[PDB]
C-alpha cells in the first residue's frame, strides 16, 4: 500500500549485495554519516573519542555496531512495508534510552545511499535509487509515528 510489488523487488535485489558484506558496507555507511554529519557523533557515548578516519575503520566497536544497525534495517526491508512488530522496539531505543531526531535518521538515509551508489552502481540505476529512497521514506515516516506515540517529538 506504498511501495509496488516491482520496488520491493529492486529494493531487495541490491539488498542481497550488502548482504556479501555485512561488516564492511556498515563500516562505510557510518563513516560517511560522520564525515557528512559530525554532529551525529556526538549521539554516541562509545565512539566520541575517535578522532580520525583509520580509528574509525580500525574500531572492531564500530565494525559491529555497522552490523547491528544494517542486520536491523534489512529484516525490516524484507518485511515489505508489514513491519511494525520489528519497528515498535527500534522506536524505543531511539526515542527514550536515546534521542535521535528524524533529521539523523535522514542523514543515515543519505549516507546509505551514497554506499550503495559508490559501490555497486551497475545495480544502482535511477529506478533502484528511486525505489530504495521510497522505502527509507517510508520507514522513517512509520518510525516518526512511533516517535510521538512514546511522547517525543523527533
Ligand atoms: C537506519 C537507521 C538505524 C537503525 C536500523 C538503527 C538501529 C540500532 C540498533 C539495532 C541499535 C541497538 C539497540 C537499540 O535498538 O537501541 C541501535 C543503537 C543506537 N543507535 Fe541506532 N539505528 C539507526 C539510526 C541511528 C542514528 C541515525 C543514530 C544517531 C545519530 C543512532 C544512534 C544510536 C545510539 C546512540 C545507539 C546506542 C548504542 C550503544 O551505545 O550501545 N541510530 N541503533
Amino acid at each position: 500500500m506504498v511501495l509496488s510489488e516491482g520496488e520491493w523487488q529492486l529494493v531487495l535485489h541490491v539488498w542481497a549485495k550488502v548482504e556479501a558484506d555485512v561488516a564492511g558496507h556498515g563500516q562505510d555507511i557510518l563513516i560517511r554519516l560522520f564525515k557528512s554529519h559530525p554532529e551525529t557523533l556526538e549521539k554516541f557515548d562509545r565512539f566520541k573519542h575517535l578522532k580520525t578516519e583509520a580509528e574509525m575503520k580500525a574500531s572492531e566497536d564500530l565494525k559491529k555496531h555497522g552490523v547491528t544497525v544494517l542486520t536491523a534495517l534489512g529484516a525490516i526491508l524484507k518485511k515489505k512495508g508489514h513491519h511494525e512488530a520489528e519497528l515498535k522496539p527500534l522506536a524505543q531505543s531511539h526515542a527514550t534510552k536515546d534521542k535521535i531526531p528524524i533529521k539523523y535518521l535522514e542523514f543515515i538515509s543519505e549516507a546509505i545511499i551514497h554506499v550503495l551508489h559508490s559501490r555497486h552502481p551497475g545495480n544502482f540505476g535511477a529506478d533502484a535509487q528511486g525505489a530504495m529512497n521510497k522505502a527509507l521514506e517510508l520507514f522513517r515516516k512509520d518510525i516518526a509515528a512511533k516517535y510521538k506515540e512514546l511522547g517525543y517529538q523527533g
